[PDB]
């Protein structure tokens, strides 16, 4: 989201147009994904034992 | 004995190239049995 700041000096004059005008865009994040490979292997003969 | 540890990071780079797994199978535990007599003798 954006800043959305607070102000406590809003006492603008009756004739003043604008002091500077302030705006800044929202923030844009970014994430990444990970891999979790997992294997297992011994042999094809032990799997048959009783 | 136990389950395998967590090992923390498990990231990969699209390839296994394993080492025959780290199974490290269970350990075999045993115990022995004894004898109790408590003889009875009537005279």
């Amino acid at each position: 989201d954006a800043l959305a700041s607070v102000d406590g000096n809003n006492a603008h004059v009756e004739g003043s147009r604008a002091e500077d005008g302030e705006m800044k865009p929202t923030v844009i994040k970014s994430n990444v994904t990970q891999i979790l490979r997992k294997v297992v292997r011994v042999s094809d003969t032990a799997n048959t034992t009783a």
